[PDB]
């Protein structure tokens, strides 16, 4: 009766293993997770309390490549086989997708306690913002910080913008090597080009103020291009490893928020606070409510985090606009009879009231944000198992979730003909986001409780945007700009770019070109130049 045998063998087993050749010994390095990997799959998909797990071939990269390169036509072909929640496996991590507006509540609304947006976003957001904001402290934090910045962003500060992001766009048109209208009366233009300057030209004037809109007419822009390098998904999955575009947006954080460091000691040193910008805001409205107050350094990290939170999805947005308006000279031109019955034909000077009088102008932007939300998944990490309702499933802490508002934007089910550019569909409803009932306050004003509307370019719950009526107050102001003094087209068998999802958010694969024109050639754009 002797085992003892079979035991002495399991050792000489291990023996005769080390000793393999290196050939052997690498080939079973590969061909152990390999097989293991398998085997876990197959035994994974046994559980019931498990959302069933999308099949890969390669440990650790998981369905990365499909997901990342498109992530909607792999969520589709998952709900498809699987239903609307299931696992994937990304870069050693878990991810249970929840599609449709039951996942939107589920993480969007999910406790406090349950899930935590800062442990999936802070890695990345910390070397670019700095410390001490947005996902470098707790929740309770950030909620006032999110208070405090939306205090600037009040139907007071837009009337004083409008016109001021008015000036920028002109300037842009007269000044910029893309356009000079004062020159050239019809040109080729990137708009992944246009677009990011002009967003970064009128966020800085408006939010910021003169002086750091001046700024940018220097080498000083250079900076925020690289502080932009290290904003990328790259960053995502290595937070830090030695190379130099990690080490320039390291030096473009201390440089721009050195900046604006700078500008605020000079503004207390003078008592030259005023409402201008959402410096002097922040200036005066950063203590947190245990009466600590923010650092100076603190101020700027968050004026940098919230300048790169309206960039990227403003500038693509307005590109995608563009885009869209390039093969569709019937909007181009209901958008136009629009201008003239509201401005009376040029008329009147742009506000803030009157661009909430061009209910088109405003649906044109909603289904932009419907077709192209900029930002394909948001994430939070599980921190505690979650149950799913109305199912036996169990999240378990470790996992993430991920949340995707902008797939359901193009489900035919709660969009009809979903992959249609239709401003119209928003007729009767050109409001930016709309709360159907009930609200709730998580510290900086009161928003949505529920978070099941199909359409949610802004995200909901404590993670809400907080831009999105400067958003729409840029993007109208610039659009409003751009119909009134240009025409535009593709070129010849040119149409709308299929979306890059590689990238931070879901911009055009370029390059994407339109073709202007001046709406009125002999027009002038006045102030001096060099
Ligand atoms: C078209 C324009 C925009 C879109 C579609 C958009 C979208 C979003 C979304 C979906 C979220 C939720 C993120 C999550 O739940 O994980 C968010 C959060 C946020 N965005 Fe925006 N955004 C836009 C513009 C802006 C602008 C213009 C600003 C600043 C002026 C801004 C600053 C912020 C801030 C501070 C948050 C809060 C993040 C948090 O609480 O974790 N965004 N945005
Ligand atoms: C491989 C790919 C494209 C994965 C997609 C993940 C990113 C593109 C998205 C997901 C989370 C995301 C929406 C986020 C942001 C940008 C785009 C992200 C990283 C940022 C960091 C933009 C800056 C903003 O201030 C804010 C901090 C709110 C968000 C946080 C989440």
């Amino acid at each position: 009766s002797i085992v003892g045998e079979a035991l002495e063998y399991v050792n000489i087993g291990l023996s005769h293993f080390l000793a393999l050749p290196l050939a052997q010994r690498i080939s079973l390095i590969i061909i152990i997770p390999f097989i293991y990997n398998i085997v876990w799959q197959l035994l994974y998909s046994l559980r019931k309390d498990r959302p069933p797990l999308v099949f890969y071939w390669i440990p650790w990269v998981g369905s990365a490549v499909v997901y990342g390169m498109k992530p909607y036509e792999f969520f589709e072909e998952c709900q498809k086989k699987y239903g609307d929640i299931f696992s994937f496996v990304l870069l050693g991590r878990v991810m249970t997708v929840y599609l449709g507006p039951k996942g939107h509540e589920f993480v969007f609304n999910a406790k406090l306690a349950d899930v935590s947006a800062e442990a999936a976003y802070a890695h990345l957001t910390t070397p670019v913002f700095g410390k001490g904001v947005i996902y470098d402290c707790p929740n309770s934090r950030l909620m006032e910080q999110k208070k405090f910045v939306k205090g600037a962003l009040t139907k007071e500060a837009f009337k004083s913008y409008v016109p001021l992001i008015a000036e920028e766009v002109y300037k842009y048109f007269r000044d910029s090597k893309n356009f000079r209208l004062n020159e050239r009366t019809t040109g080729t233009i990137d708009v992944m080009v246009t677009q990011p300057e002009m967003t970064i030209f009128t966020a800085s004037r408006s939010l910021l103020g003169k002086e750091m809109r001046a700024k940018l007419d220097t080498d000083f822009a250079y900076l925020y291009s690289d502080l932009d390098k290290g904003f990328t998904p790259i960053n995502f999955v290595f937070p830090n490893l030695p190379l130099e575009h990690y080490r320039k947006r390291d030096h473009a954080q201390k440089a721009i928020s050195g900046t604006y460091m700078s500008l605020i000691k000079e503004r207390r040193k003078n008592n030259d606070i005023q409402d201008r910008d959402l410096i002097d805001s922040l200036m005066k409205n950063s203590t947190y409510k245990d009466g600590v107050k923010m650092t100076d350094q603190e101020i700027a990290n968050l004026l940098i985090g919230v300048l790169m939170g309206g960039q990227h999805t403003s500038a693509a947005t307005s590109a995608w606009i563009l885009l869209h308006l390039a093969e569709r000279p019937d909007v181009q031109q209901e958008l136009y009879e629009e201008q003239m019955r509201v401005l009376d034909g040029g008329k009147k000077e742009l506000t803030y009231d009157l661009l909430q009088e061009m209910p088109l102008l405003n649906q044109t932007i909603k289904e932009t944000l419907r077709m192209h939300h900029p930002l394909h998944s948001l994430f939070r990490k599980v921190m505690k198992d979650m149950h799913v309702p109305n199912t036996s499933y169990v999240i378990p802490a470790g996992y993430h979730v991920l949340v995707s508002p902008g797939y359901t934007h193009l489900r035919d089910e709660y969009f009809p003909n979903a992959h249609q550019f239709n401003i119209h569909r928003w007729n009767n409803d050109s409001a930016s986001s709309y709360s159907v009932g009930e609200e709730v306050d998580y510290g900086f004003g009161a928003i949505s409780k529920g978070v099941s509307s199909p359409y949610l370019p802004f995200g909901g719950g404590r993670h809400r945007c907080i831009g999105e009526h400067f958003a729409y107050c840029q993007l109208g102001v610039l659009m409003s700009i751009f119909i009134r003094t240009l025409k535009w087209h593709y070129p010849e068998g040119k149409t709308v770019p299929p979306p890059d999802f590689t990238s931070m958010v879901t911009l055009p694969t370029g390059p994407a070109k339109i073709i202007w024109e001046k709406r009125n050639p002999e027009q002038k754009i006045g102030g001096r130049h060099h």
